[PDB]
RNA sequence: UUGCUCAAGAGAAGUCAUUUAAUAAGGCCACUGUUAAACGUAGGUGAGUCGUGGCUUUAUGCC
């Protein structure tokens, strides 16, 4: 119920060929390219496309499908001018982004996050004391529960990066953190876990989309 | 047993051979969608895969 501020979702709509599900450095790959302050920024992340998935690991993009960055209100004029009207590749097709809309940072009793990565952590129980020291670095207090397939088993995801001939694996977990109160939860969302904020994983939404991610 | 009793109009046959509905034609010439305005002020979101790889002190984050 309260509407972060120094924080806003920067939303541009998004078009074009059918894109895979795992972006990740595709995307981040494509940005940089058009946007090369973004490299050096620090507080950033990238929001995972919101689209209709499709056959084999593609993801296929409707017109409520945009790209949606997190980002400090006054790093804004960094970004936006190589952003906003012009269009960046992913692969061979072109993708084309309009102006920009912002929208606040709203507050929620239980967050989701749909990967979260830390370097070394694997297992369920090192990854959940990891989170939870994470937790005690930046003052959070909450519970944290762990998306479940149709199994029940804690959900994995991997992340691949292209980075030069070699492709790379790098995996991480699915959470969905409650119990927050509103100034800890706007803290998390504008601050996220993990690593690789900008990788399109470690930021945090509401429960809403945990419980559509657990539908399938 | 009925002006009745019985009682095949039956056998066979190509409507055939040949013929351009053809020669010619502009839906054409003309048209302004003219003229005027303070944004005042308050309407939201749909979804994968599975056991360390180049930097960085394990840390913890970058590609």
């Amino acid at each position: 119920l309260i509407q972060s501020e120094e924080y806003v979702d920067l939303t541009f709509k998004l078009r074009g060929a059918p894109i895979p599900l795992d972006n990740g450095y595709l995307t981040y790959a494509a940005l940089s390219r058009i946007c090369p302050p973004l490299h050096e920024l620090k507080s950033i992340g990238i929001h995972p496309i919101a689209g209709i998935p499709t056959r084999n690991n593609l993801l296929e993009l409707t017109a409520q499908s945009r790209l949606k960055i997190r980002i400090y209100h006054q790093q804004i004029p960094l970004i936006y001018p190589y952003l906003a009207g012009q269009a960046f590749h992913i692969g061979q097709n072109f993708y084309q982004l309009d102006i920009p809309d912002y929208k606040p940072l709203i507050s929620s009793e239980s967050v989701y996050s749909r990967l979260v990565i830390i370097k070394g952590f694997q297992d369920s129980t090192n990854f959940i004391e990891a989170v939870q020291r994470q937790m005690d670095n930046l003052g959070i207090q909450g519970k944290i529960e762990l998306l479940t397939r149709q199994d029940g088993t804690p959900q994995r995801r991997q992340l691949t990066i292209n980075k030069e001939g070699k492709q790379f694996k790098v995996r991480g977990f699915g959470v969905k953190i409650s119990e927050l109160n509103p100034e800890d939860s706007l803290t998390l969302q504008e601050q996220g876990i993990g690593g690789k904020r900008k990788m399109m994983c470690g930021i945090f939404v509401p429960a809403t989309r945990s419980k559509e991610e657990e539908e399938t």
